[PDB]
């Protein structure tokens, strides 16, 4: 077994809290904005030896990383950003930071109880986001 086993699966958004306000604070554009926020994305979490994929689906867009932890990679957000990200692994939580154009956000994803819970940070502003079990 390995830590990330708990995060393992597939995963239904139901609750969002202040999430139009990160994605202002991030940058995002109005049109992208309602339409993301809108979103009830499933979150498919799975590990193969080191790498850990995580893929998100929706409405919206369909999206998917892989990576190893500790290891920086290339990714292209769901709102187009081109952003350097890299996750690791922080008591129990997966800390996951993009860094563009001089800006950062980080994106936190923890188990409490039976759900996981994601918290988006841009400066001051968090939003979150609650996982259940699909
Ligand atoms: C518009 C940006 C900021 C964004 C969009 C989405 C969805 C709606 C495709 C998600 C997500 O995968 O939940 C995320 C997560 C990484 C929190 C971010």
């Amino acid at each position: 077994s390995h830590m990330c086993d708990a995060f393992v699966g597939t995963w239904k958004l139901v609750s969002s809290e202040n999430f139009d306000d990160y994605m202002k604070e991030v940058g995002v554009g109005f049109a992208t904005r309602k339409v993301a926020g809108m979103a009830k994305p499933n979150m498919i979490i799975s590990v193969n030896g080191d790498v850990i994929t995580i893929k998100s689906e929706s409405t919206f867009k369909n999206t998917e990383i892989s990576f190893i932890l500790g290891q920086e990679f290339d990714e292209v957000t769901a709102d187009d950003r081109k952003v350097k990200s890299t996750i690791t692994l922080d008591g129990g939580v997966l800390v996951h930071v993009q860094k563009w154009d001089g800006k950062s956000t980080t994106i936190k994803r923890k188990r409490e109880d039976d759900k996981l819970v994601v918290e988006c940070v841009m400066k001051g502003v968090t939003s979150t986001r609650v996982y259940e079990r699909a």
